[PDB]
């Protein structure tokens, strides 16, 4: 399909234990689309003083279109130093591993994969 429907576990930034998918644009894209098709995939709300605390390149989670079944339809994007490579709607948040932090919500989406 080209589309899934997941339910993302939204972790507070200060839990998150493995800060990003690894060390370049191109692997972080990769790594995120495995662990979202592998259920093990996090999403931190961006606020003030998030990014920083995470690891670059940065993978976000941008609305595609204005949302099935309650599913917002989602693509990745990824930055690097203040470029992005991708082109989409609003930052829904930065996805990270999740590796069993309790997560404060879950976010539904249909990702475009």
């Amino acid at each position: 399909k080209t589309h899934v429907q997941l339910s993302l576990p939204v972790l507070q930034v200060r839990d998150v234990l493995v800060r990003g998918f690894g060390d370049s644009v191109e692997e972080v894209l990769s790594e995120a689309r495995q662990h979202l098709k592998d259920g093990t995939c996090g999403l931190v709300e961006v606020e003030k003083g998030v990014l920083p605390q995470l690891e670059q390149p940065y993978v976000f989670i941008k609305r595609s279109d204005a949302a099935p079944h309650g599913h917002v339809m989602v693509e990745l994007v990824a930055e690097l130093e203040g470029i992005q490579y991708g082109r989409s709607g609003e930052t829904l948040g930065v996805l990270v591993p999740h590796v069993g932090e309790i997560p404060v919500a879950y976010r539904k989406v249909l990702l475009r994969k």
